[PDB]
């Protein structure tokens, strides 16, 4: 396929998507036979008429969890943690019986027993966060059910970097971002990059994600389409990542720790066997399913990364909707960055219709 053919497929899918969803600005990168092709439409800033560029920073939302999973897998490869470790090894103040059987594994894969989707917004400092976790009561035994939750994987990332002696952001920067040359990826956007920081739009107003407890670990990364293009290719094939633990941690985040219907829980990343029916991905992304508490079947030992997988993650904030998906077997992938939130089933639809024509 040529650049012309890729562009044609991309634009034929993106332009009506942006019209129907009323998305002001969009950036998309296609990974075709291992190489990136970039596309940009619309405005990053409506009132000030700043266009979207290949330097535009987008709020990744819960795609931030894939960096978490990779940073965590890095910590595993460095021997700093093991997912079988108890949470109290890393936060000993969580005394109290409900935390006794909970391991880093459960926090990482949302199987702790019902940690809630959001950390409550009235939990705004260190004292209240500890009190929140100390006093949370589970609905199931550890590892019974998967319930997707910021408070779960968010805490895993905050604890997994404790051996390193570094904060989450500094560990992330030093161990993942700088080694992969992601120089336009931020947990906090410095002042000299604010001009490239797109505005999300929620009900026609410009907005940026609000500070929250453990936001960095769960939904507070911002990145450009080129950095996310590099992200996808590094996770799809890290054979040329020169840091041995990072290349190993990339792979462990794609190990299959749990099977939940036809999907498998990695570390941040989620996987389905490839090839597959599109309705599986599309229907699975409806929040009626993805936010549901489902029975979790442990894969023990975790199955190593399967190259015939559809590997993906949705991510949203109040004003942004992102999606990343790739298929290692084909060296084929996509990233879709939008400064308006729109339905996950619609993101998956557009991704699949682009990637199905590039097989």
């Amino acid at each position: 396929k040529t650049e012309q053919q890729i562009a044609d497929i991309v634009n034929r899918t993106i332009t009506p998507l942006m019209q129907e969803q009323a998305i002001p600005g969009m950036a998309v990168a296609v990974i075709y036979q291992g190489k990136p092709y970039y596309f940009t439409w619309g405005k990053a800033d409506i009132a000030n008429n700043h266009p979207v560029t290949q330097q535009t920073l987008f709020e990744l939302g819960s795609v931030s969890k894939t960096f978490n999973g990779v940073l965590g897998g890095d910590a595993i490869a460095r021997g700093e943690i093991k997912l079988s470790d108890p949470v109290t090894k890393y936060w000993p103040e969580l005394t109290g019986k409900q935390w006794q059987g909970i391991r880093l594994l459960h926090l990482a894969t949302y199987t702790a027993g019902g940690l809630p989707l959001q950390i409550p917004d009235d939990v705004r400092d260190k004292a209240a966060l500890l009190h929140f976790y100390q006093n949370w009561q589970p609905q199931w035994t550890p590892g019974a059910k998967r319930l997707y939750a910021n408070s779960s994987i968010g805490l895993f990332g905050a604890l997994a970097v404790k051996p390193s002696g570094m904060s989450y952001e500094e560990a992330m920067t030093r161990r993942v971002l700088q080694p992969l040359k992601l120089a336009h990826t931020w947990i906090t956007v410095p002042q000299n990059e604010q001009k490239d920081y797109a505005w999300g739009y929620r009900e026609g107003k410009p907005v940026h994600v609000s500070p929250g407890q453990l936001d960095a670990e769960a939904y507070g990364v911002k990145s450009s389409v080129i950095d996310m293009a590099r992200w996808v290719q590094a996770n799809m094939d890290a054979s040329h990542v020169q840091e041995k633990t990072l290349q190993q941690g990339i792979a462990l985040a794609q190990s299959r720790y749990w099977r939940i219907g036809d999907m498998y829980q990695g570390l941040g990343w989620e996987m389905l066997n490839w090839p597959l029916k599109a309705d599986s991905i599309i229907n699975g992304s409806d929040s009626k399913v993805a936010l549901a508490a489902l029975p979790a079947v442990e894969v023990n030992p975790p199955a190593p990364a399967v190259k015939a997988s559809w590997v993906h993650k949705t991510g949203s904030t109040g004003g942004f909707g992102s999606y990343v998906a790739f298929v290692p077997e084909k060296n084929l992938g996509i990233v879709m960055l939008a400064n308006k939130s729109y339905p996950n089933p619609v993101r998956v639809e557009a991704a699949w219709r682009i990637l199905e024509k590039l097989q």
